[PDB]
Formats: structure tokens, sequence, C-alpha cells
């Protein structure tokens, strides 16, 4: 039904959607700016030592890497949290060109491509019923620029062509998330949405302020991928993105400055 389309795309969402319109949506425009330094702000705590990645799954709008989450072995904690976040998932988000692709914009300018790792709040038993909370989830997304490869994402890149139609999984074992995190953890923070349908308000987002780099290949190798399902006319996988969404009575904060 919904896609990212001309006659499916984010501007059509609402139809279905009408939260769509709502006072907490994400993405945002993070104007570096007006963000607010919080000193009271603690660092992030990744916890990714025990990561148990299991499946790698092209789901017809991006693809996403799965985690065993039936046990804290890959946590997000600290930062604006109260309590423990577990890793389900991370997917991507990219374009057509490399000037466009990120879903959160700095300043306006956008990246080639947004990377979001999505945690539940473990108070509440599972990811299901964590969506129906405002503080269910934290989604910690790192931009990507297009210089010089990061290593630790060959492995994915180099599995695309196993799931390049919408259904298609394949075993993704023993791969490192933490291979994926910049330098930094330096961070802006403030309350969203899901991106895609649902669209749900259930999102403490935590957007790192810098970036990784990954190579023109490695952006290449995404958009091989395809939105249809296997014997369905070919539409590439380029420009899974929503656009950025009213602040509306939101603050921005940082974690630094
Ligand atoms: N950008 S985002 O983090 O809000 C987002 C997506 F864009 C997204 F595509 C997905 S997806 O790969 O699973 C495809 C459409 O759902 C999730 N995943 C979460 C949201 C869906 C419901 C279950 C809560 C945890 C997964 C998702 F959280
Ligand atoms: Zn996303």
């Amino acid at each position: 039904h919904w896609g990212y389309g001309k006659h499916n795309g984010p501007e059509h969402w609402h139809k279905d959607f009408p939260i769509a319109k709502g006072e907490r949506q994400s993405p945002v425009d993070i104007d570096t700016h007006t963000a607010k330094y919080d000193p009271s702000l603690k660092p992030l705590s990744v916890s990714y030592d025990q990561a148990t990645s299991l499946r790698i799954l092209n789901n017809g709008h991006t693809f996403q890497v799965e985690f065993d989450d039936s046990q804290d072995k890959a946590v997000l904690k600290g930062g604006p949290l109260d309590g423990t976040y577990r890793l389900i998932q991370f997917h991507f988000h990219w374009g057509s060109l490399d000037g466009q692709g990120s879903e959160h914009t700095v300043d306006k300018k956008k990246y080639a491509a947004e990377l979001h790792l999505v945690h539940w709040n473990t108070k509440y038993g599972d990811y299901g019923k964590a969506q129906q909370q405002p503080d269910g989830l934290a989604v910690l997304g790192i931009f990507l620029k297009v210089g010089s490869a990061k290593p630790g994402l060959q492995k994915v890149v180099d599995v695309l062509d196993s799931i390049k139609t919408k259904g298609k999984s394949a075993d993704f074992t023993n791969f490192d998330p933490r291979g994926l995190l910049p330098e930094s953890l330096d961070y802006w923070t403030y309350p969203g949405s899901l991106t895609t349908p649902p669209l749900t308000e259930c999102v403490t987002w935590i957007v790192l302020k810098e970036p990784i780099s990954v190579s023109s290949e490695q952006v290449l190798k995404f958009r091989k991928l395809n939105f249809n399902g296997e014997g369905e006319p070919e539409e590439l996988m380029v420009d899974n993105w929503r656009p950025a969404q009213p602040l509306k009575n939101r603050q921005i904060k940082a974690s630094f400055k």
C-alpha cells in the first residue's frame, strides 16, 4: 500500500495514518544554532559487545538486520534515556544521488544515507507493547557521507545481492554493529515518531553529530536493491526517506557545546 513513490509516498501517508500530521513527527531538521546544550544529559551508553545478529531481510521498503532481543545482549542506556533499551534491528534510508537520502537534516544539509538502530524499552516487555507507549522506542541515528569505505559495513553490502527483492531473507549471524559507529557519541535528542507507517509517536530520537564515511561503491550497492518482489517489474529501492516534518512545540537538545 504505502511506499516512497509519487502515488503512495510520504505526501499520501496521512490518509491511512492520520498521525502523519501529529505534534511529534519525525524526522526533523536539526537547526544547530537553535538546539540547546543540556549539561545534564548523560553520555550515551552503547553496550553491543554481546550482540547476536540473526538475519537480514528486504522488507520492501528498506533492508533490516535483526537481532536476538530475548535477553539484554545489545542495549542502549544513558543519554536522555531512563532504563534499558534492547536492540531489535537496524536499517537504512538512502538516496538516488549522493546529495540526498538522510531523513534528518543538519542546518538543511542532507547526507547520502542514514542508519537507524532501533531499540525498545525493556519495561514494556516486547517491542509490540513498547510501540504503544510515548517512551517505548529509542532510535539511534547515524548519518552516512560518501568518502572512504566503512570496513564494518562491507559484510552488509556483500550479502545484499542475496536479498535483492521484497520478502527475501538470508542468515546474517555474527555481525558486530559496533563497526558501524563513528568515533564520537556526541548527539542531539528530541521526542518524535517512527518515520514509516504507522508513524506512531513512541520514539526518543538520538542522532549522532559525527557521520560515518562510506564509499561510493558501498552506497551504489544499496541502490541495486529492489522495492518489488521477485518476478515483478523492477523498481530500484532508492529515495526511501521521509522528508523533514514540522518541529512544532519541540526543543532539540544537544549533549555537546
Ligand atoms: N525510521 S524508523 O526507525 O522509525 C523505522 C523504519 F523506517 C522502518 F523502516 C522500520 S522497518 O525496517 O521495520 C519497516 C517498516 O516498518 C522500523 N522498525 C520498527 C517499527 C515497526 C514496528 C515494530 C517496532 C520496532 C521496529 C523503524 F523503526
Ligand atoms: Zn529508519
